[PDB]
């Protein structure tokens, strides 16, 4: 029903899609677009995992207003010249895309956010949130999807539910596979 | 999902007590959202509710802005569930709350006071009056909730031709936010709509 209405209502992101990879849902793009829109306080994100830029796109088109900058992190080479060259076609501004490990290159960036996207069905979630989240300024949000060998996958992904609620404001959405919004006082 | 809602209840178990006791009322998810967007934005002072019911989402969202001295306008029509809110809140002791007895499609444009939060329950009522009449008391940034906006929960065997009566209004009404309004529309619980202001 949503996504019959997001397609109703809500192009190179549409040839971003078919080419694709895994990307977002319908559903989570237009929430983080709501997110960003409706903050004008969300200045500068962080993305671990450019992928194939498609969230890269979508969230720094929410900024550009604002004149915000989006720094984003990819492991894979061949993704970063794909993303690279997506973010070059979208001619947005103010994006700075890295190449390496984020496991190593979050501590090593050395300046704060005001939102963190960060996608628990890809690599190593936790410590990119904790991290992550001491670059995070006051008032600011990560943003965890798909947070909802499998039933390895499925320990560690509930006992990561389990200690952000016993440390966090935390809350869980069932939007998608799973969104877990934290809030920083 | 049983997940979250067995989630809730380890970690985010009320703080007022009256709360469980008090516990058709809102979901335990959409509880702790509600609470969630209120406690994450200081700019959340006044809050217009529409649907007092027994107070319960009342005193769940007033719990959020304690700490803020904010208040909370909430309108109910029927006497009976009037009287029972209001025993309620007197047992809940928190400050702030304004309760009003009557017709919110009369009352909510006698109201001169401007609000941060509506919320409104698709559920219920002449929610698109409610929606279009509150939304001018809105401040800019202010937030509209629409509650159990994928509503279709509703006796169909007895009259089929009003079950679909009430659910075209629905749809519709999902259309005209999105044609017209900053919207998003999230499948928690029997469904929510967002309406933020600029």
């Amino acid at each position: 029903y949503i996504s019959s209405k997001i397609d109703k209502y809500k192009e190179l992101i549409k040839e971003i899609e078919k080419d694709a990879v895994p990307i977002i849902s319908k559903e989570i793009r237009e929430y983080l677009k709501f997110i960003i829109r409706t903050n004008k306080n969300i200045k500068n994100i962080l993305e671990i995992g450019t992928a194939t830029g498609y969230s890269g796109i979508i969230m720094s088109e929410e900024i550009q207003g604002r004149n915000g900058t989006l720094t984003t992190i990819e492991i894979d080479e061949d993704r970063f010249k794909i993303a690279q060259s997506n973010f070059e076609k979208s001619n947005l501004k103010g994006i700075e895309q890295i190449l390496g490990d984020a496991t190593e290159e979050i501590e090593k960036l050395n300046k704060n956010f005001d939102f963190i996207f960060i996608d628990a069905a890809k690599g190593q979630y936790k410590k990119f949130f904790e991290d992550s989240y001491k670059l995070l300024n006051e008032c600011g949000i990560v943003f965890v999807d798909n947070i909802l060998r499998f039933k390895t996958i499925v320990k560690r992904l509930d006992e990561f539910v389990n200690y952000l609620y016993e440390n966090f404001d935390f809350v869980l959405l069932p939007i998608s596979d799973g969104v877990g919004i934290i809030h920083k006082p």
